[PDB]
């Protein structure tokens, strides 16, 4: 019930090495050259310039993605757009172009063999289709660490930007985007504000048993396939180091969250756990009538918070 | 819902092989050549009597390690063998109450798990996004395409398993469905070390009918991987890469003997596209057609398997 | 699904309009003609810079108040503009967002909302029993008809925002998917005032096939409603009425250049409606066919119209 | 089983939802009603059946609205029984001529009232602004524009119009139906003291704050859909408030005519909550039938008690 | 297939050479069986019919129930056998029963084996898929159909057979194996006089079974899965021709009136036109666009209509 | 969907055996007694090395003739023995591939096939009418249920095995999935033959929760009945028939070590039918519990049961 969501905050999974791993991944991430690269993209669109930026990431792997600036002398606010779980179609180059309409400079990062960009890390074993499984045995080998870090080498490309006003920068996304947003806020201080709808890869633990579609469940197909227990419990470790519930008391910016109660894809439970685990400035958005879909309602509130914190 | 059983006789779609197909290839078996095998064996215990199991691995393309169980018969061989390949995402614990099985009907067996999928190592790179799965990974070259370490896997299994001083290299087989199927398929057209195959409605072929025809998964991956690439030339990249890896290419080098199976109300694994495969061998072949079946397991064909292995490679 | 792409792009099905089809039109806009627009604008607040945004109100057909919002863009015109038309039963919050986003494009936008569904008043009486659906509303006469309401309301809205002083009425264009489509091209057969039209899979058309060929709603309500009304004169008069309001009847008035686009797994506007109707057009067209997609948003179609409008009007 | 428990749907009384004007509101509405003449007519109507006479009815009824429906009379001297009859939401055929001459065959004159714009008859109330698809929510931010206010004349302006009859016995006079049909009859009953009995299948437009969050198809979601697409806060708040007009809870109270009901405990239209919230909220002679294996549905048991309880109160 | 194919549609019979023969047996096998009927009140809350519960003895020695309405005046009375569909009788049909009454007509709703009662003293010689369809569906004798049918032409007999009862106007009603029912029993008797059947089933089997989408044909489907032997697939049509309609159609000569929902998924179109091309007598079939398995209002006017005129 | 695995394991449910329970049985195993098995072998050609197989078949209650596949080591025994029997409408081709795999395990088995299911003959009458399917045949009383001459086949069937002079009558074990699991528990409560007893997610246990809380066939086949017989006493009848053959009632009297599984997503035979069989039997047991498991085979399980089996037998 709304009564017990607005309670709900599950003890964190973090492991003593939690900050640990994390400060060795930046590190890794560190020791590889951004080298960005613009390239020119024709759009019929006017008053925005639009562009392909890749550039150097974890593991050495080549990230994409659009890059849209309003047409005009800035320096501009500048957003970092995540694009949802195997839900990018053409880049999503249409929302990147809308943003910039909007007076932003956009960049939309495509993760990892999904909506682009290149994933050089190895598959250490067998899994679940799909990616939420991918190494998942360990946290150095698992999916979403090279992802993470990918959003973390995004900001700092950004930002170096001179058409870019630093001080205001802000990430967004739902789903898989808005966790992305979320980790990336949690794991960088260039972001000054975040705004996430109903965030995905939060509360693990609780999200196998109560999700009812895609793609949580592909964990549940990886132990269907895994019988043995210790792959149980390996694969809940690793994913602790990935989990929101973790992540969250690092955001120290600004967080505009939202759910719709008949969410079946990122349950309300696992959402607000989430947000109940956030130690700053936030307000969650709760829709009784919406699922895991566009909600035009929250489209206003985004808005009008990015436009307070940035434009 | 797909065609008649009049029109899927004499379907035989024209090859969609390019050029440099058998140089491709020739290349492709010669860069898996530079890679030792270095196989291991570790015992792996099983409530099953007259039976040794082992866990086996061994190096290939790309230097990735691929796992596997490994049944023997307990006694005295040389033992006829045979690899067996498991469905698309369709292993369970490496499948080894099957393989134990087989070797408790006299083979030495070794059910090879797909990169990524029942097990094994995946060194190949991800160029660019793709849809969810498998299908269309490294799907815009033939160089970076998934199954070209899984077919070169394949070929490698047998290398290994027919090295092994318990295995008769002469009664050597290749069996799957599906996805195994056609791995099945592809390996005796990549190597002359299987003697038999047996292949139950074979997957990975004559792609650009399924995409059209296909009503579930995994086909419609590719669809899915168009729907989010709609440049034209995207499609047509992807399909000269799968032409590579279409089995009414390779079926023409397979000169083994050959049984296959097919279920009328297939979805999966369109009964045209199997057809298909099967009017482009040139060898000792049969296809067994069953109406009432789908992508299913048919117990019929089981004794037909059974059968045909047994007259070829046990009795 | 539907019938091969060959036969697609010749399917020209012999059109259904009655000997008094232009006449029933010619009424229709005179009657029209008989009601004063009375547009009103009004200020609303929104979330975006550079553009202002409004409520307007006008009215129509049968005394009818239509609603919208009108965006258009913040500095001095004459801008060109775009009256956007929405899907059946498919309007959130009057479209706000879409709305403002095509101002932010560079065009003076003006959603207008379908009698009943996305907003706007429907003062037409219900003659008798129909199915649930807003498609079989007082089928059994074209004077009854629902969309002869609609229509009209799509013509009395570009008299509306071409009567503007930030509106270069030159460069008027209309667009829309499905049931927008359909009132795009609808409202560019019996006006002259929009330069431009873009209709996603237009809904609407070849009425007679669609009832065979749809397999999903809202084509399938008017099956619904000869399930319940058994007499054989009812299926004749119902498709009477329809006659009057089909595409492949309105398409030969169309003089502007159109762009269409359809998905060939469309389920709901099947390509055999869509193609019918593309087939009967006689002006500067073009179609977008697109193999893998169905009644939906296609990304690579929003990149051809962006492109076309950008071409005619910007 | 999905909603409450047995245990707790027979203590399930929700607080009444209906507003200070309630009453004011069909006092004035019932007036505007007398404010138009009924001019009924009648008009044979070949059936192929024997010992029944069957015609056509129409009349006037609110905002001039021509209301239709079919009228089957015994064919023989009376006064006969009357019954009136409501169909459920868009689930009329041929204005259910068949249904009716099946109850003049028992006994009774029988006229079925068609809904407007849904099984037949004449809606003349415009259409105030946007709404979901279908009839739940026209004109709902306004208990003077919503569709069930005409709706729920029409049926009391039948009574009177049968009543009228010479032919009709007007002490004893019934109205019954299922969902819409069954709320149609109570409502009826509640507004009018013409009937002398009420039978209700699981009556639908009841409870309607808990209805939303509990039914699981069609049409109750209509309201859903409306919020959906209405995303203003106030727009629920003034649906709600309209509802509250109409809600069997609310007019519950007034009913004094002996009642029989029927709940299906796995129905997912009218969710048995919904009916039970209504059921005990009558303060008369009542009894609900409660059918374990049953949902929205013909339920053959409660037709023998539908029968045999109208035949003991007006046969 | 097109409504201009399905007008044309007339498979070629599949009965054997012993197929009359096969029901002349059977026929002989029933009247070795003493009917000794029975009656028995039974309340029901309508004014002007009567009610009883009516069984009687069967092939097999299986007693058979249903209900039996008469309307409550002097006779004799027109009258009808009706038959329920596929495990489609709740509480035996009574309501229909009592209304048909009302209609001025003795009605009888015998119930088939073991589904909306009756009882089936036929043994099960072996396997077979879950339902009805394939009990002993391997030799014509042990099928289970084979006692359905026989049941319907004893209820003739037995119904004739009653006072209040014009044995010249007695009617044979249903729908899917309801009008199966009625049309095989008009075919082995000539009780009968009248006929009508809503979208028959039973028919066409070697069509059925590829061209259904829903239960109850793809019994057969299930059958063959679970038995893989050729000749049992061979065997299994043996035995279903010898009650299929298309070969039991010829022998009907009392009017017949059919229907068809043309977007039927349970009896499709084309194994009810088949059925109906080889019926040689007055008859007519009506076609319904927009309606499948299901309740059709218009044609329960034709019903209605249909009988009034032949029996009322 | 259930509940909560910390009430799963403490749900014992209150026994429905009527005071006739055992009496009921005692007769029926005399009347079985009555009938002279008269076993039959009949050499069957597979092609499997190492193993001889054949089709049997025996006399049973009401004079029924049993069928099945036997598989025998090809080897000087006496052997172990399994009987196994098979899932509701479950078996195809008699299952003879899995009947050889278990001989070639080492186990002579017969894979018994349920009347008018899998094989066999069923001679008992239908007294009446009852839903599709096999689960309300005969519902109206014990003496003429459905299960009555099934579980009396399983006893037989023992009986017949054990006879065998290449089996070792000391080490016969019963093993089975849902239907098939439910007639080995049946069999091991009516039998001491039997040394083990592995059931896997047992079908026919705690009718009375199981109608309101099964999500799929056939337990539902129940409630099917009732919608067409909407008597009271039948309901009231149905469920006195059903205890006398319900697992609560008979698990009691299993005193062999007993293997169970259950997944805990099993919509067929929900979690809390099977674990309230599993809380009454008072014998060595031990219960494998498959949270990402339904209705279906489970690998894991496989290697639980094999070694099982080798311990107590091989
Ligand atoms: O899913 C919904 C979509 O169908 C509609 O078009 O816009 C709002 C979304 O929530
Ligand atoms: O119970 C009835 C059944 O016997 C008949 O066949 O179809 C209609 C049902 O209501
Ligand atoms: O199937 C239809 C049923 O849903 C309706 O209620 O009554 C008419 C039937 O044809
Ligand atoms: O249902 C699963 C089946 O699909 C797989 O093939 O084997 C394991 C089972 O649990
Ligand atoms: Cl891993
Ligand atoms: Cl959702
Ligand atoms: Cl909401
Ligand atoms: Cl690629
Ligand atoms: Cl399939
Ligand atoms: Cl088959
Ligand atoms: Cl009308
Ligand atoms: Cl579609
Ligand atoms: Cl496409
Ligand atoms: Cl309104
Ligand atoms: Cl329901
Ligand atoms: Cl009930
Ligand atoms: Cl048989
Ligand atoms: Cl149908
Ligand atoms: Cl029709
Ligand atoms: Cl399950
Ligand atoms: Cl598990």
């Amino acid at each position: 019930s709304l009564e017990e969501l607005k309670k709900y905050k599950p003890k964190k999974t973090a492991r003593p090495d939690f900050s640990d791993f994390w400060k060795k991944s930046l590190e890794e991430l560190r020791q590889v050259e951004a080298e960005p690269t613009l390239e020119s993209y024709d759009y019929p669109v006017k008053g925005v310039k639009v562009y392909r930026l890749t550039y150097q990431s974890f593991g050495h792997s080549k990230i994409e993605g659009f890059y849209a600036v309003p047409d005009q002398t800035g320096p501009h606010p500048a957003l970092v757009r995540f694009h949802g779980y195997n839900a990018s179609y053409d880049g999503g180059i249409h929302d990147i172009v809308n943003w910039a309409l909007h007076g932003y400079a956009t960049f939309g990062m495509l993760v990892r063999g999904q909506g682009g960009s290149e994933d050089t890390s190895v598959t250490p074993g067998g899994h679940a289709l799909g990616w939420m499984t991918k190494g998942i045995l360990s946290k150095d080998t698992y999916y979403y660490r090279g992802v993470y870090l990918d959003a973390v080498r995004a900001l700092e490309v950004i930002q170096s930007f001179p058409e870019v006003d630093e001080h205001r920068i802000g990430v967004i996304g739902g789903a898989q985007g808005g966790a992305l947003a979320i980790a990336a806020a949690a794991l960088s201080d260039i972001p000054k504000v975040v705004v996430a709808d109903y965030p995905y890869l939060s509360n693990f633990e609780r999200a196998v048993d109560v999700a009812l579609e895609q793609p949580y469940l592909e964990i549940n197909s990886y132990f269907r396939r895994n019988s043995d227990p210790k792959v149980e419990e390996k694969a809940f470790e690793t994913l602790s180091y990935f989990d929101l519930i973790n992540l969250a008391g690092w955001v120290k910016q600004p967080t505009l969250m939202a759910i719709g109660l008949i969410d079946k894809i990122t349950p309300p439970s696992t959402v607000f756990a989430a947000y109940n685990h956030l130690e700053t400035d936030k307000d969650l958005k709760v829709y009784r009538y919406f699922g895991h879909e566009f909600i035009p309602a929250f489209q206003t509130e985004k808005l009008s918070f990015l436009q307070k914190h940035l434009l």
